[PDB]
């Protein structure tokens, strides 16, 4: 699974693992990558938000999905 992790912003990392995946799943690979917490902020995918079974895979993924996380901004 790999999944385009994007923030809140015009800036978007490839991401190899769904994002959108349950509230703790999609937060967790996100913030985590992210330079973020885990699951603080907010995470979403393609235009659904963060949904365990209605916005990740069980949602509509594919082997290569863009998820829309809107999580918490790092802080140099």
């Amino acid at each position: 699974m790999i999944v385009f992790v994007r923030f809140n912003s015009s800036h978007g990392f490839p991401v190899e693992v769904d994002s959108d995946t349950s509230i703790f799943q999609l937060k967790e690979v996100v913030a985590k990558r992210q330079g973020v917490p885990a699951d603080q902020l907010r995470v979403i995918f393609a235009g659904k938000e963060l949904r365990n079974d209605w916005t990740v895979q069980n949602c509509d993924l594919d082997q290569q999905s863009i998820v829309h996380i809107v999580q918490r901004p790092w802080r140099k």
